């Protein structure tokens, strides 16, 4: 019902807590408080007073399917106009395209935003750009001369096409098919299910990325390749010509985010280009992943952080029960953005800065952000829900969307539990495990250094406990990973869900550490500083010994077979 | 999309861990195996082959409202002619006006059975079967002999009518008016909000119970009474006269049980009759209160037992995460469907035995079964939708029905959070902690008597552990819920689920215990009571722990 941008907020993270405008990662210099003020309103006002209020309509009209042709829901459209013509779908895309390469972490600080006040809306941006970021990396330079300026400004969209009815979690099966032709193209067959934005009106052409198998390629995931397949042909010119073989087929009933089409997409001999290593499609689908899981943590955060702000209006409408639930709520959110935020800045440094060890840690820390702001994202809209009482269960209320909008991102972009396995059974072992080392040595490092404050002794002490959880967790993974693998994969998801809670209380160390000194400084509001130093002390006591739980179910081995 | 009674399971909580041969309570003897398992089977058939295909039904269709008159999913009214028809709607409620008398713990057990078929269907007799006990237990003769044989058969149907746009939480704030007439009724006025089964047309008539406050009566809640208010007035022959001043206005769209048809009440001068005594309509429903959290309770953990059956059957169609997410799952229905069964037990010993020590520990554990079979019953559906992958959030599916039918039960019959309250600010207090006692001294008597040196040590020293935690927080209440009230109560909520999971810990106690004794004695299926003691070692480690978390939460004090 109503969404208003937590803009200070935004703006206390980057500047007393990630301190951007000092960071020495290219770009980064440019984030001065006034310019990402500017921007962060700006967005913030477009998404409360144009974005919000169609977030109910998306869910009351869904989207109709006509003969091929998909309508959004009423308004949709202009909206979309409105946000490509402020050039918002290309904040952090390269200057080269027409973006404006400001940085990740200002891209995803907007999207959040954008994603709160209308999930469903945002994802038709937020696929063209994931899209377009794999032609940027493995489009040759034709390639990207092509598609990347129209899907930069979202006068073109684009989505990926994956698995198939019969696949299941195993894409190696997929049985779509890309035939070589004599011109350098392919032509792909076959159908593909659940494509977001898969088909809709709000854009001239929309551009798939496809896997398919060239028939004659090693079997499995092994043979699987990724195909440039657009919905309009595009001619020397870049002047659209014939429409290509591929179509929505069906758009599916879904349980939220009814705004975005959902569809099935057929695929009858379209024209299509290999994009990447012949073969390699999966390899092409990983150096994507980290953000993808990103922009799915993301969404869960953004979930939570409306269904909050209306909980919260509904609560001033004080009562001990409700204050419980509603610093629950903001404890986890406050300190989830914190993570989010301080994950997008290392995928800068990494992608910018070349830095490999920013890599490591980044992708060994992105199904945790995606795992855990997703399954806590979603438990506070329920929570949200709750504070309204009966009046919670019906529809008018806007309640019961944002949790069957947050339902969706415990699901898609890899499973929770796919992220949960990923996490245990690839990325604790990566490089012998110098990047699990490294995100202790993080935690070290800061208790010892804030340690020096005695005001800080406060959360640091909490931290190493939990800290110590994460290590005692680690290491029934070092013992029975390999001595008994099924008790190990058994404990994963607790395992996700307890470094979650790990970088919660990192980042709540961090901006307590900020607060204190704003207030020795007498920087920034003196009540915003001394509200974070309880939220924090909050999360401290009353969350984060959930490690304590999740590290009791690990060490219980494996389950029964039965 | 498919649902199995679950008779089996139920078989077994009655005879071998809940030992009804042994109870003396009156009714008892008769729940013979023989007589039970025909009972069981019966109501099994009804809602696996009639009740559970209409579920889906339900949620497609809803309640559609023309000018008052409001039409409920089709083959609704069929299922519940033949559930009429058979009995099904006063298995539990007294002959003299059309019951069978059986206990109420074999009508919960029936129940259950119901609501996780179809939940919004079983709504429909579930809130008369309310609405009746409130005219058994406060109505007088005429009362009692005008609306409870055709209430008790579902010839007429019933439901409460409380809270009101500007109210709830705050009941005291109502506007309804009940003007006295001269011939001896009161003329009702008033708007009524979230009345489940306000209209309908699968019964002749709808008997509501509004609460409203008579003028000059005392200000607040204190001037509330409760009034019966028909659809149709009953002339003295018995049959229906004129159409009352009763409208459903406007059907509410709801996230769920839309099958359930939720209306806003409007009260024009309607024709109403007090029930029991003037300016204590509330009182009036004290006495409903631990089985109406009951019944609520039990559909909480109903849609988790629906929804693992067909988890189960997807995940069938070995994964080290999806085993885990199937026994949380499993060890949870278990332990809440014997917690939820015991409790209806007590019910029958306080009702029936007029055992005051049953009476006692059941009101302690009624918000506890509410809310907390409700919360975790919840979670489990949302984690059984989650082993259906991308096919879960397709509506097609079913799962998703499951988890929005699920949502209401934490609300509705006193939100969770109020159900934590009553516990702490309320139950805590009864009789100077004597039913407190009571059931720590049952936990510590269990542990002594199954030991702490054979097969069962693996069962009780976990529960030892965890009654510890159960201790530590009731020490923490016990000494400063009056020092700093805001500080004991913010924790109310952690010692609710604190609470739940000792008694699930129990309940599992008493299953490993029963089931050893099975194997040893070489009755029933050996392979079901090894699966038992499995899945108890899995909720004392897995889920019994989550008391170190609630107690952190509750030691921490009060909040900024």
């Amino acid at each position: 019902t109503r969404y208003t941008a937590p803009t200070q907020d935004i703006q206390y993270l980057l500047h007393d807590v990630l301190d951007v405008a000092n960071d020495p990662t290219p770009g980064y210099a440019e984030l001065e408080p006034d310019f990402t003020s500017a921007v962060l309103e700006e967005a913030g006002k477009i998404a409360g007073e144009v974005l919000h209020p169609l977030n109910a309509v998306g869910d009351q009209e869904g989207c109709v399917l006509e003969n091929g042709v998909v309508r959004p829901p009423k308004g949709f459209k202009e909206a979309f106009d409105q946000v490509r013509e402020g050039g918002w779908t290309a904040l952090d895309l390269p200057e080269q395209y027409g973006g404006q390469n400001m940085p990740y972490l200002l891209g995803t600080a907007v999207g959040e935003m954008f994603s709160g006040a209308n999930q469903a809306f945002t994802m038709y941006q937020g696929l063209t750009h994931g899209a377009a970021s794999a032609i940027l990396v493995h489009g040759t330079d034709q390639q990207k001369d092509t598609y990347l300026p129209k899907m930069f400004s979202c006068d073109w969209t684009g989505t990926m096409n994956l698995t198939e009815p019969h696949c299941g979690t195993d894409l190696g099966l997929m049985r779509s098919k890309a035939v070589p032709q004599d011109d350098g193209s392919y032509a792909i067959s076959g159908q593909k299910i659940f494509i977001s934005a898969g088909e809709h009106d709000m854009a001239e052409n929309i551009i798939h990325l496809v896997l398919a198998k060239i028939p004659g390629g090693p079997e499995g995931i092994k043979g699987v390749s990724l195909f440039i397949v657009p919905k309009f042909l595009v001619k020397e010119d870049g002047s659209l010509g014939e429409r290509n073989g591929v179509k929505c087929s069906k758009i599916e009933e879904k349980m939220g985010i009814h705004g975005n089409s959902t569809c099935v997409m057929d695929y009858d001999g379209a024209k299509g280009w290999l994009l990447g290593e012949e073969h390699k499609g999966m390899r092409a689908m990983f150096t994507m992943m980290n953000e993808a899981r990103i922009g799915v943590g993301m969404q869960g955060l953004a979930q939570a952080e409306v269904a909050y702000q209306n909980a919260l209006d509904y609560a001033r409408d004080v009562h001990p029960d409700i204050r419980r639930n509603l610093l629950d709520q903001k404890s986890f959110i406050e300190g989830a953005r914190a993570f989010l935020l301080w994950g997008a800045q290392m995928i800068d440094r990494a992608e910018r800065g070349k830095d490999e060890a920013a890599h490591g840690m980044v992708s060994l820390l992105t199904p945790v952000i995606k795992g855990f702001l997703t399954d806590e994202g979603y438990d506070m809209t329920v929570q949200a829900q709750q504070v309204y009482g009966g009046h919670g269960y019906i529809e008018e209320t806007g309640m019961s969307q944002f949790t069957r909008d947050a339902r969706i991102a415990m699901i898609y972009e890899g499973a929770n539990g796919v992220q949960a396995l990923d996490l245990v059974g690839r990325k604790l072992a990566q490089d012998g495990g110098k990047h699990v080392m490294a995100f202790f040595d993080l935690v070290k490092g800061f208790i010892k250094e804030a340690g020096t404050d005695g005001a800080m002794a406060e959360f640091t002490e909490p931290l190493k406990s939990a800290s110590k959880d994460l290590q005692s967790a680690g290491m029934f993974f070092m013992q029975n990973g390999m001595k008994n693998p099924n008790a190990a994969l058994a404990g994963s998801y607790d395992f996700m869900h307890l470094f979650g809670h790990v970088c919660l209380g990192l980042m709540w160390g961090r901006m307590a550490e900020a607060s204190l000194k704003a207030l020795a400084e007498g920087r920034g509001d003196a009540n915003f500083h001394e509200t974070k130093l309880a939220t924090a002390r909050f999360y401290m006591t009353r969350r984060l010994p959930a490690t304590k739980l999740h590290l009791a179910r690990i060490e219980s081995g494996a389950d029964p077979v039965m």
